[PDB]
């Protein structure tokens, strides 16, 4: 599914993310902006090996599982391909935990280098939320 803008900050809200770890909506929205570009079914290896999975690019080595990252972990307890669904919950419960693991939204690089310290009020633009 691609999601719009607003669309997504909804979703986002409903799902409680919505200053989930002091992280307000607009960071969420803008990092699946440069993540996903809004795409659930978005997939991207990195060089390790791993994979990102869904709308917040979530990586294999830690946090799901997709048989094919040696020595990798399943925290969130799921398999990959549930992050790629048109219901985001599974996605949103996922990056929870992520952002509860010690640094914050810095977990998802283009996160840190695209939003962080930006307007990501602008994300939430225009939105009825
Ligand atoms: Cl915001
Ligand atoms: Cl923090
Ligand atoms: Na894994």
């Amino acid at each position: 599914k691609v999601f719009g803008r607003c669309e997504l900050a909804a979703a986002m809200k409903r799902h409680g993310l919505d200053n989930y770890r002091g992280y307000s909506l607009g960071n969420w929205v803008c990092a699946a902006k440069f993540e996903s570009n809004f795409n659930t079914q978005a997939t991207n290896r990195n060089t390790d090996g791993s994979t990102d999975y869904g709308i917040l690019q979530i990586n294999s080595r830690w946090w799901c599982n997709d048989g094919r990252t040696p020595g990798s972990r399943n925290l969130c307890n799921i398999p990959c391909s549930a992050l790629l669904s048109s219901d985001i919950t599974a996605s949103v419960n996922c990056a929870k935990k992520i952002v509860s693991d010690g640094n914050g939204m810095n977990a998802w690089v283009a996160w840190r280098n695209r939003c962080k310290g930006t307007d990501v009020q602008a994300w939430i633009r225009g939105c009825r939320l």
